[PDB]
């Protein structure tokens, strides 16, 4: 299929680099009525822009023990990443916390091809920013996501109580959702329906 540049950009975004910061200390900083987390003379890390809902869980200024999922976003002024902040595990685990199956269904030649796989969850608090990125990346590399027009392609994260989270794959995840945090242990199963 003969896809437009916004699909290319989505493909480039989601197979770009990402970086997991763990148990890091971040410092609160506002400049021009926007809210950021910064680090240390010594940690030449990407600036994290944060949101209203992040503030409600952060402290006046210094903030140890954070886990950040960083994705470089492209230039303003300087380079930023949106959201992806969570608290470190409190529990101690042998390996992972949860392994819900990720059932991948791909429309094809008058058929559907299904692949089941496990997705290994390490964090008590996992942001939607991270499940969106890693999942779509996986699907780009292993299932040809964004080679054809995605149309209604969706990822669904389904919880134990039945509550779910949907990632419409024809658009980038809206900024304000990158700070939504769900409980890693209560993820029941995961679904993708794609072309
Ligand atoms: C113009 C625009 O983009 N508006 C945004 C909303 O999206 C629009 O409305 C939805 C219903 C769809 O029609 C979109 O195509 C349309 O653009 C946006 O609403 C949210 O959209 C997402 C998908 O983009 C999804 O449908 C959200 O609903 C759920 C979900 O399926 O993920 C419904 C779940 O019950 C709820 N889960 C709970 C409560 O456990 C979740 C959950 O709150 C979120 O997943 C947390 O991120 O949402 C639907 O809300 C809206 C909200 O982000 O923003 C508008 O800008
Ligand atoms: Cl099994």
């Amino acid at each position: 299929e003969n896809v437009t540049k916004d699909i290319f950009d989505l493909r480039d975004y989601y197979s770009g680099a990402s970086k997991e910061l763990k148990n890091v200390t971040g410092y609160r900083y506002s400049k021009g009525g926007k809210h950021y987390l910064i680090f240390d003379a010594h940690q030449a890390f990407t600036r994290i822009q944060i949101f209203g809902k992040d503030i409600e869980r952060l402290k006046a200024r210094k903030n140890p023990g954070l886990d950040i999922f960083v994705v470089k976003e492209a230039e303003n002024r300087t380079v930023f990443s949106y959201g992806g902040v969570t608290k470190k595990n409190q529990g101690a685990y042998y390996d992972y916390l949860n392994a819900p199956k990720f059932v991948i269904k791909k429309e094809v030649d008058a058929g559907v091809y299904t692949h089941v796989k496990r997705h290994y969850i390490y964090k008590e608090e996992v942001s939607l920013k991270e499940l969106d990125f890693k999942l779509r990346q996986y699907l780009i590399q292993n299932f040809d996501l964004y080679k054809k027009f995605p149309k209604d392609s969706k990822i669904k994260v389904i919880m134990k109580d039945g509550g779910y989270y949907t990632f419409e794959l024809n658009k980038k995840l809206q900024p304000h959702r990158m700070s939504d945090v769900i409980d890693g242990r209560n993820i029941e199963k995961m679904e993708a329906n794609i072309r």
